[PDB]
């Protein structure tokens, strides 16, 4: 779509949006299960016999590997989940007595089966390699006449469990992101196709199969009863095409010229914005969500639940509706954040800060202060050592003038290095202080 | 084991005991060697002579990568280790003149030798591929007559070191976690198992392969005398079976309905604890420790050593004996943290806070305050747009009533924005403001 | 070279030297293509219909992956850049009508080329695998006659295809480091020879492939006519072979009897420093910076570019032209840091600290306060439950002594609990709460 920028002067901060969410709100929990097979020299028949043995090493790494339950500015106010506790519910689950077994009919016929299981859960299952049938039908009747084409077909069927064994050695049997070694592309699709999703849902993941990979968890399960199984953890994306936007924010300081006498002030609530059920869905960790496009895919795990006044804040830092939060300081060093359509410059002391084409070279030069340029006509900045390329999406940039909200406070009274802090809250020490003097 | 848990209503915190330690502390360096060999066309032949040659360059990219010595709330209190200084010393012992040729006839006539290094280091050695006999025997008689055989088992036999020589690659010559071509499970096992360590160490390493493998790293060592050799560092558990605890904290806030007006205070220490030595092993970044069942796994490099007094914080926050951290704040958000058999919500403001069940929905509403449920009979918990699911393994949680200590603080003295602080120094701060007015 | 190591006694902390840079500054983007080709049953044949399924299967997954535009103490000082925003401005430019076949057209007849682009990049372009020409000269003679030697040999030709998408799946089209599936090592080595740029810069590159391989992005970027392109960000090092040195910091506290009546300092200023164009290039997480001997490779991207008399606080903190960045608190929790030669050890309270040799046992204990010991017969550190081995690099200690400016402060009105702050801001703050008593 259509992505705009709006750079605020005023406050050393810009807003990109045009955004629409993709949020992960929940959980689906699928069950994929490969069914194993309990079992002179010829040259054909030893490769045979030594793929055979990467075979039961695999499984016994496997029974080894599940003696233990399965387990794995502004971040530190998130809340701490457990990510896995649905999926290990599950896998609990299929540890109950014939459990496993309901399963293994459900797929005597089919691939793709649903089963209730016996707490009421609903669970898709997927029986995606049939190793036993393999096994018991081609290599069987060789060790109880060798010819060099199954030898082939074997150690490629037999790959498939040695790289999910692989796995989930070097992970502890949790797996993120979900390779193509645990669900195929055409796996993953068709898994998605039966799932109890809207048509929206379900064109949103297969058309993001990546994202989806990137935000899904495999729980290595239980072996048993000639059936592996492990529980792959999809995302449920509840919230979807609501508008998201982006909140860049770069430190403002005063300029003067006796260093040691400037005072500096920076938004902290920088990070992804979505609406979301009449308030605002704020990730801190902008690194938390993955942008395709004008999408933003993002866990509502790594969230907080604000007020939508908090927008309140880029348009007005001192509305009176919500308190802005911002840190103090006197670390006036200079450095520039990338945004969607553009770049901030926080240029301070004796630092060489400007901005340049890829043709010509320098186009402007920076001054000491916070400022502001768009991508249009620029493709790098450069702040003291630090080259920065800018992103070329296209996308309208808008600057909007206003005086620094740093030349509002006195030095003397100013209470710098508070990073929890907020416009009221400097205010209150302020006009504390301010009442001894 | 039994798990248990225990609320504290009075400074939002949760203890989740009955857990047993399991500390790496020290480090088990092996050397694991490759024993190389120096060195029309028919269809078979060809291919021989591709694998040939991916093995040669191999060769020469592991020896092109070892130009250079190998390298690589309170987590700020922690020290700074050096991880694999160890295995590097004794790799810098393996460039010393003939020392590589020690190791040579050491396994001249085993896989397993155990060998006492120049500067005195006894290191146990590993013969695990021996390239060097493959080649000479099988492959140099064709190349100084091809079945399409061997072609296939040679490539099977050179697979392990070009899967070596990709990871340390991407890796820079030092891997962690060790993976299965570094090490197979049957190799770790066996080397376990000769490893002089108790019948006690054995058994806990065995039963956890998976995570001494994450615990360990592989560091490329040397190429010399058709010898490859990377040294292994395994985890030394000095310390097995002690009881552990899990400390889980969240904000505790006042409630008062004028916003902005409330004051906020958090529990900083949180994280894993484990008793070791007469003091208690405090790991505050629990994302650092692995928990397999009621075992739980750290590492003592990422672990302040503190006063046992320090669990006095959980039942008596102003006890005479330990300072207890805390950070203060007046930035009520809401927030849940999700422990090991319940959940605690920090509900403030106008956030919808529930617990539901999956068979009937919501059960409980929490009201603004710092408040906890028990994950017996709880599927779920929400916090605004987020939803959590709670960890349903079995335990009795006991819920401690008592008074949030927030309510004994005046707002107008209370030193908000307070990190690295304690319950004392907030006393001390509030003593002297008070003394002003 | 020769490293060398200097101790502060006098504020806990302790620089190495001798080190010489290679910082990455900016970034060079080839374009690397593979040629694709559009398109009762033998034992043989079923095997080559197998694999050639699955190399369609990885080419309409590659083409499903890419509907999205490719994207992904003091280091909150840092700025914020777009990391892969020249690949991909690069990548948007081979979406042009004709831009691909410009390309291809380069290619005919060698795989290395240059072309200008229509935007006037100058980009290196690289075929490293034409599947093109397998397929239709050896494959498809067969399907439109079966012999096990072909079977082997596409499976080996498909392979590459097969795990640069399998990377590509797990990371959304964008990887780093980047594999030896991406660029071979004689594919990247004859890559570097081929770039514009110094002979120093090709000696380098060359010498420390691994390094390269960590600081470069492969960015999946078109699929068309019969063209896979995915461009490959290479670092760029325009500073080469400055000084550079590592400051390690630790805490210094009092050592006073009465437990929280002690204050502490920490310089904050910790990590690696580069000069660089008449500054100093800082980069406070020097987990950013990848040591090979006594090279130094570090990500311009994450430093600050600071005046070269911030180097004066090493000599005196109290220097008058540089104001030196300390946090100030009263948590004396003990603590050691492994340098490049020796160890720092902040041993407070009733912390057991030694220093031992690997034959001898224990050599030295520390008494409380901030001390340090040289690498040189010392193999351990121990604080408290917490073993530390020490780095056995060669080179020379000097322990420079001098009195612990901690001493210099009234603990009545020290302020503690600040952490961005600096020598001149504690003496701001100390004189004024001095003026009120
Ligand atoms: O380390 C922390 N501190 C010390 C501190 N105090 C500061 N003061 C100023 Cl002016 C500027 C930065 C400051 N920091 C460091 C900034 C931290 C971050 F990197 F996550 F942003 C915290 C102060 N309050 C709240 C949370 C805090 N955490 C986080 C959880 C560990
Ligand atoms: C609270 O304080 C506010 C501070 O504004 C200005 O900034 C500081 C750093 C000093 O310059 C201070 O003297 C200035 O006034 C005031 O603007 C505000 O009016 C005060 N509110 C009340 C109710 O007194
Ligand atoms: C030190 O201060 C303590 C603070 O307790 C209470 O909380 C603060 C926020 C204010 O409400 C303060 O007025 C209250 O007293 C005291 O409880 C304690 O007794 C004081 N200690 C000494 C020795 O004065
Ligand atoms: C500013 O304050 C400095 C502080 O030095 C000492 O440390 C503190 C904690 C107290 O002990 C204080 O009384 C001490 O003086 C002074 O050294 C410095 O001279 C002061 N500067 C001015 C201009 O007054
Ligand atoms: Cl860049
Ligand atoms: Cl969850
Ligand atoms: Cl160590």
């Amino acid at each position: 779509q259509n992505i705009t920028e709006e750079f605020y002067q005023s406050t050393c901060s810009a807003v990109s949006k045009g955004y629409l969410s993709a949020l992960r709100t929940g959980w689906y929990t699928s069950v994929i299960t490969i069914e194993l097979s309990n079992i002179g020299t010829d040259a054909k028949v030893k490769l045979i016999k030594q793929e055979l043995d990467k075979y039961k090493n695999a499984v016994t790494e496997l029974q080894l590997l599940m003696q233990s339950t399965p387990a794995t500015f502004l971040g530190f106010l998130l809340g701490v989940g457990s990510a896995i506790a649905s999926g290990v519910a599950v896998c609990k689950v299929l540890h109950l007595e014939g459990e496993v077994n309901k399963i293994k009919s459900a797929l005597l016929s089919t691939n793709k089966a649903v089963v209730s299981l016996s707490n009421g859960v609903s669970v898709l299952t997927f029986k995606v390699l049939d190793l036993k049938n393999y096994i018991d039908k081609q290599l069987l009747p060789i060790l109880n006449i060798s010819n060099i084409e199954t030898v082939i077909e074997f150690q490629q069927k037999n790959n498939r469990l040695l790289e999910i064994t692989r796995e989930f050695s070097v992970n502890a049997g949790v797996t993120t992101p979900v390779s193509t070694y645990m669900l195929t592309n055409s796996e993953l699709l068709s898994l998605i196709n039966d799932m109890p999703i809207t048509n929206d849902q379900k064109k949103l993941m297969s058309n993001n199969v990546q994202i989806v990979r990137q935000q899904s968890y495999s729980i290595m399960c239980i072996i048993k009863e000639e059936v592996l199984a492990y529980v792959v953890q999809l995302p449920l994306y509840g919230v979807i095409d609501t508008p998201c936007w982006k909140l860049h924010t770069s430190p403002l300081c005063t300029t003067n010229t006796k260093e040691g006498s400037n005072i500096c002030l920076t938004r902290t609530d920088r990070g992804w914005y979505c609406d979301n059920a009449g308030s605002v869905s704020f990730f801190p960790q902008a690194e938390t969500c993955k942008v395709q496009s004008n999408r933003v895919f993002c866990d509502t795990m790594n969230s907080l639940t604000l007020p939508s006044e908090v927008n309140l804040c880029n348009v007005d830092i001192f509305n009176p509706k919500y308190d802005c939060k911002i840190m103090t300081s006197k670390t006036d060093v200079s450095s520039s954040v990338i945004t969607s359509l553009g770049a901030i410059v926080s240029c301070y002391g004796k630092t060489k800060c400007t901005a340049s084409n890829k043709n010509r070279g320098i186009i402007k030069t920076f001054s000491n202060g916070c400022d502001y340029v768009s991508n249009k006509g620029v493709d790098t900045v450069s702040v003291g050592n630090t080259l920065y390329y800018v992103n070329k999406q296209e996308g309208k940039s808008l600057y909007v003038k206003g005086e620094p909200i740093i030349n509002f406070y006195d030095p003397l009274v100013f209470p710098s290095d508070e990073f929890d802090a907020s416009i009221s809250q400097v205010n209150e020490k302020i006009n504390q202080s301010l009442a001894f003097i």
